[PDB]
């Protein structure tokens, strides 16, 4: 069934769906509103309970340190001379960026429930083409992952992995009426599902017009240097091994290629997991590049239904001990006192004057000639009831509240001293490394100064073979001024998309780890905490006046370059960026 | 049972593991969700009661204190100038933080679950089979949990024994195919292992077809070069060692070989464990090569079934009576019979509209008489509504709260030094010491800078044989372009793979160590407490400029990268290279 496949492949947990996420879904429920499900006659005035919130309100507020500022530390093994563009990465493309808060939108729902990922609009945009200018983006939305069921891998993904599998949302709107610029043929497809509801409740939208987007699903690509069985053409290979150690060169006894193998494999059938209809051909961006990534979740499991591990569910029924004040004064208070002083109001039923409190004072109802017993009293004194034995209820609430002040203890310090980093920071630190992509493996976009010259001038290079003599002008500069004398040699460096095998392009990436950043991030921050760091003395009178800035270099900070231009050469300077001048007089 | 052989080792107890399996899943389940164990008479609303959590917050604590970075200082066996050649390995080493974070749940395995599983790449280099020269680091995996039990030895983790005993992957679905890299066709192996048949029959999930990966039985290997002169002349040597002094000179007796042994592996054609099928052959080179090394916990051994690190405290009675203080507390609230004063409050016969939620007030008809009797007054209200009050339980849970204060005492610490050190430290760091792994080399064939001049066996030593005069370099020159003009230079020693018998010709082994190594501590103390170690002086005007600099490469230090080694004038010796820079200084 290769053609109709990928239906029911989600079959893992759905047989018990009568129960399903009922136990696991309450994080979006218990967050507010109401408690009872099982029992009967939980009624009257309810919905005040809540009050569990603040425990996690400390866990949301760490966002201040979430940035962890670090920018593209180069290496010395790549070419730093190509760094001219690097200094503008955060600048010349995306500069004012709101999405830094969009990380946090995921940060809360994280501890609230699983954290997903959502749709993208291509960052390759607009008009008036320009220089290199690449950085990618993703903006997390709120939830709509609720009944989404995934079985694929769901641990951690650094590299290629599964491409893209399943995206489903129930009763969103978004890009529906925005179809204008994509395809626009019919779009009446709209699969049928059982929409989440329990019993009668029809409050939601019963319109469907659903949308789902898939690419390539749970299969990968492998090549790995194929050489095989050299007789009679070898139909249907369907084989490979690795085992690198054996051979030297088999050319006389075997295969020769002198190239890489060929392309346009009809790509393995997929069908978008549907039994009805489809078209779905050649939706493709550049190469196989697809810069959209799903986000993980923190769930342990043994049985095929992954059970949460959570905080607020600890004390749920444990602190129903609070509702026992609600089970008395709000419920069984119906025992209401109805206090009657009973001694000599004859029979209790008089005219309405009694409880209306009119200005006529005398309350006398009483006259006595009573039943015949004689020489004996009767004592009504006790009357009705009381509040309930106020002892045994004391420690219950105290234990609940104690377990609550436990969750306020996390990485507790006096202050500072290698501060409060915790598990949730280590796991939540970078979606920048889920956004790690800047052509990091898939290389496409490049500077190409003016369209990289489009490599049409090569032949001209050979005009200079003229036999006569080799020499050039007199002393180097005279009128110099504008840049001139471009001759050099055959092609200097490479401009392409990833250039496949040869890697000189991998350098600048994140230092994540301790807060230490290699060059002088804290340089003058020494003074805020304690004192007594930076040495000083005469031999440092060279660069301590200059290079002691923590501010990097601005255009008014260019004074860094005034004293090192010329005179101090005998000490070696740094020989800074500026190519042209190297002279003063 | 035909030639089943070693299988009796790994079958062990598939069924009768009831006792040691049941608790084995117990300590994991009793944390988060429910405990239903032994006693009879279950009741209604249950499963929300945990109170095993706080101590685990005691257990996570400070665990991350152990980066212990180390750089550049192994045991020096050769010239340090390799900084420009091989050390690019170490210079791309820094790329990897990556899946370290994944240990968050992997170290959570220490207190409950079994052997922490760590499996690195299946074969050589995986993707990008080109110049790479990179390092060893880790990407943990989830599953060894419920059914894993190892019964053979149960002593030492470094395993001076057969190395890895057993590999078990079970109760997973997505984990069918890690094997798609090579042949990939379905429905071959289908091994059948024990199943979680628990007690009740239905088992809504039928999943079967467990898989396990494994190789050798009674593996016998070493190099085996020996001396013998029994002059009994038989094959199948059956003597493995030199019992007396031999190697020195046997010449007069005989035994002139100048060769090692030529080994095609003998072993046995039944490899590892066979129920029905068989797997693979034609692989090995040169022994060792098990780069996947799962991470282990701490176990001392007493007798037979061993209890490793105890989890938490007293839990069994204290917390199950926290659940048995729930025996009757709110359960007697339903046993409150709207306790009514008696002697004609009794309303049974009447108009019930008093109970409608609005009051509508008193019951006015009371009158009495009997035959000739005599009677006495009664006390209507007096009874026992007073319960059994947790007077004792208050200081039972508060004194037990002082016990939880006692488990809050670990590794007494204030600030700065004097941390929380315990044995768990040294066991996990013990797991990280054996993790050197591939830092140096992994022995198959060439990973090499330059080997004897491009595989050519002839001319690299042939340059100095030119007739007439062979003289040192002379005669002026202006611009030398690339240096290393060759006259008397030659090659010697050896360039090959595996190094044969000799080890220890190279610099690198594990350089990590105690709490104090880091980047540079030795010259940096200071910010810990109370400033500097060094005075100032007139002859001292050199003054530590070779020392006080702190960390690796930094932007402020650029004077050191070159000119601080360039200036020594009258002496002129700093870690000398001097191919180029200075002439007449």
């Amino acid at each position: 069934e290769s053609i109709l496949s990928r239906f029911d492949a989600d079959w893992t947990a759905s047989d018990e769906a009568r129960r399903e996420a009922k136990n696991d879904l309450f994080f979006s429920r218990v967050s507010q509103w109401d408690d009872w499900l099982s029992q009967y006659t939980t009624l009257q005035y309810r919905g005040q309970f809540d009050v569990v919130r603040p425990v996690v309100r400390k866990l949301v507020s760490e966002m201040r340190q979430n940035p962890i500022d670090v920018l593209y530390r180069p290496k010395d093994g790549a070419r730093p001379d190509a760094a001219d563009v690097l200094m503008g990465m955060y600048r010349t493309d995306m500069r004012h960026n709101t999405a830094k808060i969009a990380v946090n939108i995921a940060v809360r729902e994280q501890i609230e429930a699983g954290v997903g990922a959502w749709r993208l609009v291509t960052d390759y945009e607009d008009q008036s083409p320009t220089s290199n200018n690449q950085v990618i983006r993703r903006e997390p939305i709120h939830s709509a992952c609720s009944h989404v069921i995934w079985d694929s891998n769901s641990k951690l993904m650094d590299k290629s992995d599964a491409r893209h599998c399943t995206v489903i949302h129930s009763m969103s709107q978004n890009g529906w009426e925005d179809f204008a610029e994509k395809y626009d043929l019919d779009a009446d497809d709209i699969p049928s599902f059982q929409n989440p509801n329990d019993w009668v409740f029809p409050w939601l939208t019963q319109d469907t017009i659903q949308i789902a987007e898939f690419y390539e699903v749970v299969e990968k690509k492998e090549t790995a240097f194929i050489y095989q069985d050299p007789v009679t053409g070898e139909p249907v290979s369907y084989f490979k091994r690795d085992i690198k150690d054996v051979i030297d060169d088999l050319a006389d006894s075997g295969f020769i290629k002198i190239a890489e193998r060929q392309i346009k494999r009809r790509r393995v059938y997929k069908s978008i997991i549907t039994c009805t209809a489809v078209l779905k051909d050649k939706q493709l961006i550049a190469g196989e590049h697809i810069p959209i990534v799903p986000v993980f979740g923190e769930w342990g499991f043994v049985e095929d239904k992954e059970v949460y591990e959570g905080v607020v569910r600890l004390t749920k029924d444990g602190q129903r001990l609070r509702n026992m004040i609600m089970s008395f004064n709000a419920d069984i208070v119906a025992r209401t006192p109805k206090k009657k002083p009973f001694f000599w109001p004859e029979q209790i039923a008089g005219f309405e004057h009694m409880y209306d409190g009119n200005d006529d004072y005398p309350y006398y109802l009483l006259n006595r000639t009573d039943e015949n017993s004689g020489d004996l009293p009767t004592q009504p004194l006790a009357y009705y009831e009381n509040p309930e034995v106020p002892q045994a209820n004391a420690y219950m609430l105290e234990a609940a509240t104690s377990a609550v002040k436990e969750v306020a203890t996390l990485g507790v310090d006096t202050e500072a001293v290698n501060g409060g980093q915790v598990a949730f920071d280590t796991v939540n630190q970078l979606n920048m490394r889920a956004d790690l992509e800047t052509y990091v493996f898939q290389d496409n976009l490049a500077t190409a100064m003016r369209r990289d010259g489009e490599i049409y001038q090569s032949i001209v290079n050979d005009i200079y073979d003229v036999p006569r003599n080799v020499t050039i002008t007199l002393e180097d500069g005279s009128e110099k001024d504008v840049q001139l004398m471009a001759e050099v040699v055959d092609l200097a460096t490479g401009e392409k998309q990833v250039l496949n095998d040869i890697r000189g392009r991998y350098e600048c990436y994140t230092d994540v780890g301790p807060s230490f950043q290699s060059m002088k991030q804290q340089n003058r921050a020494e003074i805020l905490e304690l004192l007594g760091k930076t040495p000083q003395g005469t031999p440092e009178y060279q660069l301590l006046l200059l290079q002691y800035f923590t501010l990097l270099d601005g255009k008014g900070v260019e004074m860094m370059r005034d004293y090192a231009n010329k005179q101090l050469i005998q000490m070696g300077v740094k020989k800074p960026e500026t190519p042209e001048e190297q002279q003063w007089l």
